[PDB]
């Protein structure tokens, strides 16, 4: 409706002058000593977020106006689903609610209230969005979410429909969420003493941000928990449909990461620590994490999409299949996921074994909006085949 | 359309955070000794021009949902109407530059352009969105508005019609427009020696900004030219139609107008200057003043509203009249326009003569918002009863 959609220019708009704002801030008010990564490595757990939304908006802007139907294999009610407006209004307003704490962060208002309660005000504010028990803050659909949050972090004793693997595989590229939820644990473990002056943004003495309770262990766990669950999920559609080549193939390219994390962890916790004669120890575990990127990738470039297929496609579409819903230009890009498919690797191996600890928190943050965009293309590509397969 | 809503969306947006922006800016940011008061009279120009097209919107919107039918009046395209969007957008976008304009004020950009341009980047920018050429910047409507404003300030020659009209009774309330722009004009031959400093916001040596030629001479002309132009264009529709009581009675209300700034010019340039003998002398200009708000206070709430009239209207509603286009609440305001009709004659006679210097900037830019949310009022309660009668 007319609402709807003027609310959707109104977040717009805050977004983009908190945006404006932000970086000003960060140009204008620089800080001189103290270290912004702590910052960054939080709120980059929102802004991940929130890209993901206003790129789902645009999303289901794309499946509204290509026949792809979203709405009968998601299993909604097809009377009353979420428009694309809808989605880019909770996506702006939560960009309103990461702006504005990330300026208080900035801004420090009077000494009452420290500088470390924002980021909980917005994850808190976040979650009790997200649980609403019966308020008007959409009933239908975000009950729908938590009832698929449900079925999906349990996932033995449900049966797989679409949108369980279809989130289950949106939380693999939003691990980072999950990343930053834990270092906000561990900084807050870390710097839970107030001093009342900053809690954020700590002095250039990082206090080892790096050591904690099982250096590399549960870090990792907090890592693989989306491709552990995606995993499991499809174990279990392998229990319901017992078909093997849509069903062990899929489970493969997540068993990958789940020993490529796993490895590049040992090599991380076997460098800095005992012997470091790992030259060429885990050399082969680069090729082996070569081949793991490059079944992804054909993974998602071959039977998910159905991209490119000799056997009944069409001739003069060698980028394309056999029919397509999308129109003429903004083609199939093979190469915004050749490209990212490497980069969401590079960065899921960088930000969780910190082999680079002087670029983990500029490789990282530069390449999860990345690997986000990645898996926006992922959507259009995807329900391009879905609808027709 | 959804395109024109999400731009109202986004501009009121921006102008919303960039009003947030400028109050912050003005208390936290605060000047040490230079004087604010240039900086609010050549901006409240930009600032009444910007709520009265935004009240203009909700003008639309009142008239749109209440059968008014103005498109069959103001002689336009019944195809191709503005409607209230197009107008919200208009009045968000001039504000979007009018925050930007005073926010370089407030924060000035590197000493290259000094921060009194940016008040003539404003103003015009203004100007050349009002008269570009043949772009899609809104040639159909703007250019309606163009062939309007030269028919209105060439009263003679023009037959009115009830655009040249209601436009002309559009700048009696938009008065202070003009003697913004006077005051800038007057500002910048007071302030064209640059510094390289400041331009606008001067010291506290106000450097004679009351001192100038013909002092409340051209001033007061500037003044009554909305006034002026009215009341001629009110004789030529008398030339035309040669009707007496909606004619005479019309143009007395701004021949009062044209006689009392004048009379209380002459009182404050033979207050300060000359024989301040004048306590009972224009004692008896004030109780004129009273009989010529009440005289267009009555006009206003008798034969352009026809809001209360015993011959043949409706017994149980005093307030309105036997017939009513608006719905059952958001009344028929007396209260509403019998206190800012005599806040508009104060503020018209505080902003012209200045007899009250310590308070001429504050009683008037208080009081000028409320004349155009007064003028708001009049285009709802004038447009419910051109189109009955």
């Amino acid at each position: 409706p007319a609402w709807t959609t003027f609310r959707v220019g109104l977040f717009c708009g805050i977004f983009i002058v908190l945006n404006i704002t932000l970086v000003l801030a960060a140009v204008f008010k620089l800080e001189t000593d103290r270290s912004i990564w702590p910052l960054i490595r939080i709120y980059r757990g929102g802004f991940l977020l929130i890209e993901f939304l206003f790129l789902l908006g645009i999303n289901t802007y794309g499946w509204r106006q290509a026949g792809v139907n979203h709405v009968l294999i998601f299993e909604l009610n097809p009377r009353s689903n979420l428009s694309h407006q809808h989605l880019f209004e909770i996506a702006g307003f939560l960009g309103i609610l990461w702006c504005l704490s990330l300026l208080a962060c900035f801004f420090a208002p009077i000494s009452v209230i420290p500088t470390y309660v924002y980021p909980l005000a917005l994850y808190g504010f976040m979650v009790f969005f997200l649980i609403n028990p019966t308020k008007t803050f959409y009933y239908k659909s975000r009950f729908w979410l938590l009832k698929l949050l449900f079925r999906v972090f349990t996932a033995p004793f449900h049966k797989v429909g679409f949108a369980d693997f279809w989130l289950a595989d949106q939380l693999n590229s939003l691990s980072v969420i999950l990343m930053d939820l834990e270092y906000m644990i561990c900084f807050y473990s870390l710097e839970l003493k107030w001093d009342e002056s900053k809690g954020l943004l700590p002095n250039n003495s990082e206090e080892s941000g790096i050591c904690h309770k099982y250096t590399y262990g549960v870090r990792a766990i907090v890592q693989c928990i989306p491709a552990w669950l995606r995993f499991i999920q499809c174990l279990r559609r392998y229990r319901d449909t017992k078909r093997a080549f849509p069903h062990l193939v899929n489970a493969g390219k997540y068993s990958t990461t789940f020993f490529m994390v796993t490895f590049a962890a040992l090599y991380s916790t076997h460098k800095e620590r005992g012997h470091s004669d790992t030259m060429v120890f885990f050399y082969l575990w680069i090729v082996f994490y070569i081949i793991s990127s490059c079944y992804t990738l054909i993974w998602d470039l071959k039977m998910d999409w159905g991209l490119f297929d000799k056997n009944a496609g069409e001739n003069t579409f060698l980028r394309e299949e056999i029919v397509y819903p999308q129109k003429a230009y903004y083609y199939c890009a093979i190469i915004e996921d050749v490209i990212l498919r490497f980069a969401w690797t590079i960065q899921i191996s960088i930000t969780s074994t910190t082999l680079l600890p002087h670029s983990g928190d500029i490789i990282a943050t530069v390449f999860a909006p990345l690997e986000v965009f990645r898996r926006f293309v992922w959507n259009f590509f995807r329900l391009e085949n879905e609808h027709l397969n």
